[PDB]
């Protein structure tokens, strides 16, 4: 019977860092759930390609679990890996950290239709945490969908980003909502919007875009899944003891410490998702 040996969870960052913590979390509060151990691998390296190939080239016996992050949209786009979300089965999404359009407390502007009305008529400096990463698509995907052309501002991460604007330096950044909640909540910062399919918690009053008319989705995310072709039995055992480890409150905690939002999605849920921005990121990519 399925598990009857110990899984491993190749996870593909170095240990220690927030992915880290969310990987050992999770396998931590699967316990009750799974008869046999997660053991968490750190194998980072080429933006998670290399961890992705032990899973795609491992047995399909269900002994090997990948934490998919948001790298696989945006990799093989880029031409720099075969590897995509196909070679995959999903099993779940744990965490989903939207971008925003956040601006400075004081700025002119009280909605993200003055905003962009405002940066129409000008060249409004954007801030992001590196070229090519996702909050630079963010503010692209913005200017796709609204015909806004910004000045993009790539800093060295998204906190130098949050701090520029602080200063003035800048017109707004879209990092993630979760990099801006301990400005915004504290009238430093305000966002006008979430580039997200819900409102969340934090900014329950803040429209995403989606509800103001313009189509847009994007943040960073973690998952789980298993390499293609992984018998559906083991697939549905792995779901199945997902959804009881997601309810568990030492998970919840631990993605609370590491500032990461809560947002299981079920398997096929996670595919469509993954399938839907892949197709997004093909087209800015190629577009940009
Ligand atoms: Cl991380
Ligand atoms: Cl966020
Ligand atoms: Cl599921």
């Amino acid at each position: 019977t399925y598990p009857s040996r110990p899984i491993e969870l190749i996870v593909p960052y170095p240990a220690g860092g927030g992915t880290d913590v969310l990987g050992r979390a999770f396998a931590l509060a699967s316990v009750k759930h799974l008869p046999q151990n997660l053991i968490v691998v750190n194998k980072p390296g080429a933006s998670g390609a290399i961890g992705w190939a032990d899973v795609i080239n491992g047995k399909p016996e269900g002994y090997k679990v990948a934490l998919l992050a948001t790298d696989l949209m945006t990799q093989p786009n880029m031409g720099l890996t075969k590897i995509t979300h196909e070679d995959f089965i999903p099993i779940a999404r744990l965490n989903y950290d939207p971008a925003a359009i956040t601006v400075r407390a004081d700025a002119p502007w009280n909605t993200v239709e003055e905003f962009l009305a405002a940066a129409k008529q000008g060249d409004f400096r954007v801030g992001n945490g590196g070229n090519g990463s996702t909050w630079h698509l963010a503010a692209a995907a913005v200017e796709d969908k609204t015909g806004v052309k910004f000045n993009h501002i790539p800093f060295a991460g998204a906190a130098p980003a949050a701090l520029s604007l602080l200063g003035g330096h800048i017109e707004a950044i879209t990092v993630s909502a979760a990099e801006v909640y301990a400005y915004t909540s504290t009238g430093k910062l305000k966002t006008l919007a979430v580039m997200s399919e819900q409102r969340i918690k934090g900014f329950e009053k803040v429209p995403t875009l989606k509800e103001r008319n313009i189509d847009i989705s994007i943040g960073t995310w973690r998952g789980l899944a298993v390499t293609k072709g992984t018998p559906p039995e083991i697939v549905n055992v792995l779901r199945a003891a997902t959804a009881k480890i997601v309810t568990e409150q030492s998970l919840r905690d631990a993605l609370d410490r590491q500032n990461m939002g809560y947002a299981y999605a079920e398997g096929e849920a996670f595919g469509a998702v993954m399938a839907r921005d892949h197709a997004f990121y093909k087209g800015l990519i190629n577009k940009l």
